[PDB]
């Protein structure tokens, strides 16, 4: 009874990931094929109907279902539209699209995070007893100039056709509240190159050099310098947050910077402690120097165990 | 006499909060159901009319009221439209929408501020004696992994149908100046994680470490250090204000920074006083040291009462 | 002979002030009422015509004049349209609008500047002998919680109907060159809270603390500190300009920064002069210390020039 | 035989200069008048046709030529349209427009640069033997309070109708390859006020104060101070580039900053030279002291010859 | 059987390169000429059809194929449309367009990178047996005064007609696939002026002056100064990244900055080593002094090998 619709989605490009909105842009084609009333075509060859002419055929009573991207944000930019009307009854809708799609995205492991770009297609009006998805084909390019792309795709697209029961609506026998939904996924991983060498590494060097405060001889030298190190961390926090993607939570890099504040605030609490511990007002050079490699180890250890 | 319209609003996604404009984006569906004169439909199943075809039915005189979002800013992006014409007279209008809505939003607290995302629906032309909202149903998705979202929705939507008296009208007829209005609310709180660890805490450490200036031995050491601390607060004010949401008033964080400027400007007025308080311009080591725990408490006291 | 058009403009929201472009967004409704040839209506109650149907009525020869917003920048976003056609001939056009409007705006007194948001309405084709504005009503909401708004609206809107002679025209004969124009104004003042406590005040403290350089004993101490102060003002100059609205001229805050640069550059010219002033090339500690309150007065004097 | 079209372009507002794209926005009206075969209008009075109705008249075979803005970037936002059809044959097209126009713009003399805003109008389909521009009028508003505007328009607009030979074409009779083009010009200058007081002047003071390094007594003082001076120029370089308009080449201010980098790197090369020039490592205080006004003159010289 | 289509693409302006999305804007015209069934035209002169009228002719059964830009991102902004219908059967479609095109772009050699702006044109519905591109002409403005443009075009446009086999397509149907595709290329180079003088050069001076730390006499002077130098690099990394185009990989400039971080961290490791190398804790001035030209050469040697 239900019309069988074969879908094919060509994906050209996924880009423009929005971290805060949890969205991403997808350019590609969508093709839908189904079979209906046989038809007389000019010269008996298949008939082509382009763009504005499709509207005319719909007015004369041509059935073209309103397949909707469930997880798209706002009406997508539909390029050229096309109807291929065959004489043996079948009809093929082919259209190019560019739209912003939504999915749950966890960027907490940034810059070493993995995401999956999802498309979800479903009829807008017709339930599963009226319109059914027969199969889904997804074609992507095998791009291996990987390095220039931010994301390494881990495989061809994985699909999953299913039925979605919508509870609220004015139904009939319990089988008019279900809708056929295509669900496409494309797993990918972020290229951590740029972020390792231009953010992670310099931050390491800066945190490291913060420890060289202990190797200063005088006390005034040690304390006055820590305020300059503190200033440097603030400068670097501004550097990162301004260029790095904005999020509602802390990344790996965000934590390194918090640790820097601590490594310096700790130092300020120690640089100041050695100067007043022992009796006879002696310069407690016994506690410092022990610190000249207690921090370079304590941080390079205790910070090495954040394997959550 | 007035027509009964049953409304149902599905909410898919709330995002894109604009702090200055006091707005926010809402993606979802809207469903309107009413009953009118019965109709003979193809076969006996409900007839479906999608998008451009709905326009034609209205020209032939089908009644479809123009329900307007009162608090939307600019015409919303309407996706797919659908009319389900039942034979028993009913009719169901179903449409996808994405629009920027407005509401009063108080960000004076932050990042611990609470907001409620509001929708207000009302007929554009028909008063309550012509068109009345019978009931309103609001369905939202259950965010289970809310930890990664910016906003945590704290409870289901509250609905409320009411009547609106518009005083300044053209005609009057004492029963033609009232309009039926649906009002949906969704209370929510901001995820304060990122703002606590990456802004609030370091500022505390910096404000704390600012107090360790008094522990410098020389007078020259103490005063020259205060100028580097001053620089750090300016840098940190620039750091926050550039990434934090812009507002026309001071937040909690904005207040901490002003306190930082003062705690440092105060110290400069004290470090400079000790050098000339006692006679003979002696370094008043009796006055300082009293400050080594007057600020860590004085700042931690008078500042502890910010209940404004 | 000319048609009387009674206008009513409901204003919902004014926002999105663009300082460089001198523009602002206005959301609201517009209502125009006039009378023409009587008409046969379905039943005998007034007939309602919404949105797309208005176009069709115009084709059958209904007169609907093209009232234009003179000072709008780009075609405004028109929401729902409505014609209420009464049987006794009169017609009421009601439509919601959101557009970016233009006016002359002086931001020299920032953050204590005052502005008036202006709307200018005028027929596009029909002169004053064809279409005339009878009266104009402008309704605004009573802003109660203005403390959280950026702009405080002072008093209700002032209206102004007038006539404009367009000199250059083709058929003319000084009788077809005049047009009826409604002009609405809304005075408002900027909320100076955020700008006073987070910008004006800290800059004062920094300018104040810049004077505390003179209380340093050594010469090297005084000069080396001045370079850190110079750096601090630059840091603060970047801080302000990045968040403050861009303008083609200097504001109040912008000038304080120039004064800060001067007060520091001046000090550098004295700290350096004292080291070489009178005979014996004496470290003129007789000149400094006299200076420890010459700047705190000199700056509050030469800078006090409330002449601008 | 060729049709005479009289053009009149009212200019309301020029704004939104994009420095990188070399474009600018222009709001205004356009008027085109031509005459053809006389016409029957309801009443012997002129007939007015607004907006959507113009399409209907064109379908019935009314000739309305497609005058195109040659130097516009993307289709302009056309507001209200109007046809004024006179009975004696003449026709007047009136429409409001807002579009982004392109032109060659040299910002090398920034902030003291001069530009000319250009409009170029030409028929899209009809050559000069079919449609010819008779005359061109350009009307601008009286800018009285130009102190608060970004751009000062100097002098009235200059117009110029001309002919353009399009070499590549298909048609025979080689006299169908020329098109009538209106070309409007509007000279204007940038308001150099803000940039002089908030960028140029502080830059002078900062560059000036960099020279005061030579008046430090010790060698350690002079070299260590230069590193703080270096930091200031970088900070000031960041200040400018972030607020100043982005360009693909160096302005006047940009060069002062390069000179600033040099004057400090130069100073470091002299401070370091004096300390090892003479034997026995004696401090060449003759080289310094000569430098106390050699840089204030040497820099005020080499930079004084930027007469490009 | 297949229709011959002669294409001509005029390019007016290439601009607005987006580095992250790897896109660019292109303004220009497109001309397509083909021949079909002859027609009787008004006045027997070639008939011109502009904009909205083109739609009418298509409804009357005029064949106008839907040529698509393969590598465009989103529906392009089509300005004025035109059909020139000759009586002898031939047809010329002419329209202006502005669209954002996509292509592979390698910015690793930035600011010394070379790019090619590509257009790809192909029919949307009709294969090569139905519609074939006969020839392709691409016209650009000659070598003008390119000094003020961001991009210098180094050579004329290269054209290439070809056939593209879609293995996976509609049904299966062999040898009914393959599409005639025009492919335009325009090689260009980036204007390296601004980036050489305002980014590369100061960074050299800053990196150079960092080496002058070794010429400081004391140990405290050298180590404490390195912390000021470190701060300077962070400031410069923020300066560049904020102004420079954002990318997912390291550029040439990005690497220079990494070298800056290292040269300083290295310096801190040597300055600190000399203080503890030789016995009795003597300051190893035998190691330093050699460092006064080990870094200016070592950095320019082992780190400068920009070979591998």
């Amino acid at each position: 009874r239900p019309v069988d619709v074969s879908v094919s989605i060509f994906i050209n490009k996924i880009y423009g990931v929005n971290t805060l909105e949890q969205t991403y842009k997808v350019d590609g084609y969508i093709v839908a094929q189904w079979t209906g009333k046989p038809r007389k075509t000019p010269g008996d060859k298949p008939l082509i109907v382009e763009n504005t002419q499709i509207e005319r055929w719909i007015n004369n009573g041509l059935w073209v279902p309103a397949l909707e991207f469930i997880n798209v944000v706002g009406s997508p930019d539909t390029g050229n539209k096309r109807l291929m009307l065959f004489p043996d009854g079948r009809v093929i809708y082919n259209a190019r699209f560019l739209g912003s799609f939504s999915n749950d995205m966890d960027f907490r492991l940034f810059p070493f995070d993995r995401q999956q770009f999802v498309l979800e297609l479903e009829p807008f009006s017709y339930n599963n007893q009226q319109l059914r998805f027969s199969d889904i084909q997804v074609y992507t390019e095998n791009i291996d100039n990987e390095e220039i792309d931010e994301w390494w795709i881990r495989g061809k697209a994985s699909t999953h056709i299913s039925d979605i029961r919508y509870d609220h609506l004015s139904s009939v026998q319990p089988n008019q509240n279900e809708f056929s939904r295509i669900t496409v996924r494309i797993d990918a991983v972020r290229n951590p190159s740029y972020y390792l060498w231009s953010f992670i590494l310099p931050l390491g060097l800066i945190i490291a050099a913060s420890w060289s405060v202990f190797w200063l001889e005088s006390f005034s030298e040690r304390l006055q310098t820590s305020f300059t190190l503190m200033l440097t961390v603030v400068a670097y926090a501004f550097y990162t947050s301004n260029i790095l993607p904005r999020l509602p939570y802390t990344t790996v890099i965000d934590q390194m910077i918090i640790a820097g504040y601590g490594s310096i605030f700790a130092a300020i609490l120690l640089i100041i402690f050695a100067h007043h511990r022992q009796a006879n007002g002696v310069e407690d050079d016994l506690l410092i120097q022990r610190c000249r490699l207690a921090f370079p180890l304590g941080f390079l250890a205790i910070g090495c165990v954040l394997v959550i």
